[PDB]
């Protein structure tokens, strides 16, 4: 009903306007994409080969070397078969490249040719060292890395060893772990305080074991994330009924080190109030079978209708059995 | 008895089927392996060389170089000395190789030829650069390393000041240390929930310290890990006669940063109910020598009886206690 | 009034003098700027040119080269056309660089001239290496990443949900996420034990829900972090009037894995407590429209008043509700 | 009096013996050292050098290039200017280097000389490759990274708001910071437990504040790390005179990710029972001046008696004030 603040695929669905303008190299090469890269790469090569190809035709020109470019007995250029631009711009780019064919070819005569192929040089391994480095850096730091943690496409509510519970389904799509691979969850919804204070988006937290350790997971096949909803859960007044009517979105994290990737991730996911099945249960996924286990992918989504689950919220089954009780 | 979700070195027993299929670089790198990667790259210098060499083949023909490739006072070539493909193809090696033994060396005349001699260049720049990020990608992030951190072959149960035990050991095979070390472990057994729902594989936590920190270890020399049996835990029920009857698995797990790898380090373990030693207890690997301490990792996984060890369940030893008081 | 410990951008104001001097490369690397290390490089360069050059030269002269240097059907030099110093020099460039014009090229007389190539093609090969090393090193860590994270001008002092709160707020200046985030904040300032010890800056913790797991932060759009003042907290019996009278600084912390530069970050700021307004609350910065929400970063640092906002400290405010009861 | 586990610079004092020997290149890369590899490499540039240089050397031999090796009308060499192993030689480092002088030359007689330049292209362009990730390798990960976080030579014993405390101080050797930093220590001796097992190191942790977050510090000016001395102590019984009789050791721990070296580090110091000083409080080294505050870092270690100090255990302390209240 109201606007979503996190999309199925984990994209937040936010944006930012009139920021503050400040005044790295390493994030500045990460974004900028390949074809891009690589066309800039090759203007600085244009560039060098260019500058350099100049450089050395002046030489030429004010030594004489276009009216004797192979040189004598009497006289020897400071660079041998230099006739005009096109042989300075190959010798240029056969120094830098350092392809050298050597047809065109520096002698001793000019210092001032032996200092700017000394310059040259240094520029072409200057120029080439930070292409490796530019290549690498987007090597290592892609940004569309595919995404190997699933969540289900529904949450559910239903009962567990006697308490109502929130549920959703995470697995793991390749054979490679997670480290350290913990969950949070969170109600986002807009409200006023008592003082008359709005909040937009107010996010509050969904516990899902934090205190005894129980929101770290050890992931192999697909696990169920369990909210109990008691007391202190933002969802103990609400009811089957409650829930076709509410607006309000549920945020879902799973946070952890991936093994295939070598970097800290954060999945996301979200729920809003019309796409959590109230009496539902997810399908089983994973089956024993000879002397290995198994899991279909199938069943992933998949659920299964509970009528026997309580269409009233947890506050009233609380209140309901204290009354049973009385009298 | 039943099938074994996680084997003793750490591998995960479960296959994964019928999954979803989606249409980055970084993770394609790693995966392919060294032999099929070097012939890759070879292809890739095969193909570039012969691609041009083809250009430049193709240039000579229509330029009329094949029947003159020496060239004279009247005619020069584009590129000298390409009579054939094969020199057409030595050109092109020797110019993006950068090898450029020169007699085959192209000239001012086809602006063509120069604007080729600039892409190859360019190409064979890329094409290096990209073979030395995809061979450090791979050399930084194998999928090979050998574990530097061993579990026992068994766990055991035995009385600790007071309190009956679950205990495996964990050491660290390196002088090398483990930073933010910390350990956890699991009771794996499917279950039927009072509302009659199937869980396969349910995961349910060992307690080894997790709420007052001690979870978290500082691991030299082999450390023994406890779980103390008490009402909270999911052995409590469990006497010597319901173990070698049960069938469950219990999964452990030590997680940290591995100095000698520099990566965040998830090793794991299983023990059956099988495996699990009543009335036992492990051989002392430290010893004090001189001005030096030492570790003998032969006992490691060795046990020895300690008889006076009750047979019965933590339950049992509670409830004899209270009954053993009242008269 | 006195000294400020960290500055509202981060900094930290602290010198640190007489410190103990100990007698590795890759700090050493990032550490130096650009065009230091960049000179540094050519200079390494310069020198193996020269320390070759050297050699090339004196292995000629011995040999009698110099005198002819073209060589003859009776006498072959050990490098050809190696005709003085500079003839020398351009070998030693032409050889390591491996342009090799080839012009002056080593012949097959002299093992020790042959020797000499050997050695300086491998040294080349090191020089190449480490500087693509470096250039990398410096790439990948560098000392001046563009703070990611902002922090509010002012904390503010105000009631929600009926608590008086203190209350700063955080916002992320890039679509990328912050892995793991979470937030501390700290009162510093010098105090007296009982027994008389001074401490120059003793810094007190500033609760903000550590022990529920409420630190914990999943920051889209700017979040403001709440410290309820009780009985616990360190401004427990400080009123407005005491705050304009104070003298504390509260240090506040953001700690998380940025995606954007991959690495784990601490962003840092500073409240004085002429910096906190009391009876304030911030500007809204998100709003809804169309079908996607919206953050006007213009309204993050901005603040509007709230005259009902009690002006005595929370002692103050408890106190009397337990005065207002008795009687 | 015995053996001392952790020595004072962090370095753990024990030796791994008879260990089991299992049958990845990224570790075996690192732990070379420099001298080492590179005579490594030189190695593999001899070896591919001297192979190929023989492999052309027999084609220039079975060809009759020997014999004429600049050719003429009626014949062509395979490789121009072979004459001999060491005309070979040369001809195969000036192709793997990509020197390629060139009056040694490859023609386009012999399809398998072609094709063997085609293979030394490729395999110098591997070998090279490999020597960029293995210095890379090494030069990102060190084995002697200098330690830049220190504690001081001596723990405490003394009095802080009305509690009996054990103190260490830990400072930071640079402007640089640690994220995520925290402390932990622990008390290493021997002991056996009532049912008669030995334990030969036994770690028993120190509290330091883990179960409200307060062993987490901002460490920017040296800090003081405080152990309240409580009934849940391992020194809650220990006096003054029981201290210099006594024979334990407290290992210390700070860890966090230090930004210097990108890297989570484990600092690591030891204090044994002859090196806590009862009855001593340290010398401040923070000092305020001017608009800027300042460390002195010769203080650091140092401290200063306070004779008021209890001379007693904790316990005496907690068992003097029930007693003196009774009568
Ligand atoms: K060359
Ligand atoms: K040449
Ligand atoms: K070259
Ligand atoms: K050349
Ligand atoms: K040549």
């Amino acid at each position: 009903c109201r606007n979503r603040f996190v999309k199925k695929n984990g994209q937040c669905n936010v944006e930012f306007t009139n920021m503050d303008d400040k005044p790295d190299m390493f994030t500045t090469c990460v974004d900028i994409r390949w074809r891009y890269m690589l066309l800039l790469f090759s203007l600085a090569f244009l560039v060098s080969w260019l500058l350099f190809g100049l450089i050395f035709w002046l030489i030429a020109l004010i030594h004489g070397d276009l009216e004797n470019p192979g040189g004598d007995d009497t006289f020897k250029p400071c660079v041998l078969q230099v006739n005009g631009f096109v042989a300075a711009f190959l010798f240029s780019i056969e120094t830098q490249t350092t392809i050298g064919y050597g047809f065109r070819c520096v002698t001793e005569e000019c210092p001032l040719a032996v200092f700017m192929v000394v310059v040259q040089s240094i520029v072409g391994c200057i120029i080439d060292s930070f292409m490796i480095g530019a290549i690498m850096a987007k090597m290592a730091r892609p940004k569309k890395r595919a995404q190997t943690l699933l969540f289900s496409h529904n949450a559910v509510v239903a009962m567990r060893d006697g308490k109502l519970c929130l549920m959703w389904r995470v697995g793991n799509l390749r054979k490679s772990h997670i480290v350290e691979a913990h969950v949070r969850a969170q109600l986002i919804k807009p409200r006023i305080t008592e003082e008359g204070e709005y909040i937009p988006l107010d996010q509050i937290d969904i516990d899902v074991g934090f205190d005894k350790g129980l929101d770290r997971i050890f992931l192999v096949s697909p696990i169920t994330i369990l909210h109990e909803i008691n007391e202190d859960s933002p969802l103990f007044g609400i009811s089957r009924q409650d829930l076709e009517t509410d607006d309000f979105e549920i945020v879902v994290i799973l946070e952890g080190m991936v093994e295939a990737t070598a970097m800290t991730t954060q999945a996301r996911s979200s729920y809003l109030a019309s796409e959590i099945l109230w009496g539902h249960r997810f399908e089983p996924v994973l089956f024993e079978e000879k002397n290995q286990y198994k899991v279909d992918y199938s069943h992933f989504h998949k659920t299964y209708e509970v009528p026997s689950t309580p269409r009233c919220s947890a506050k009233d089954l609380v209140e309901n059995k204290f009354l049973l009780s009385n009298s």
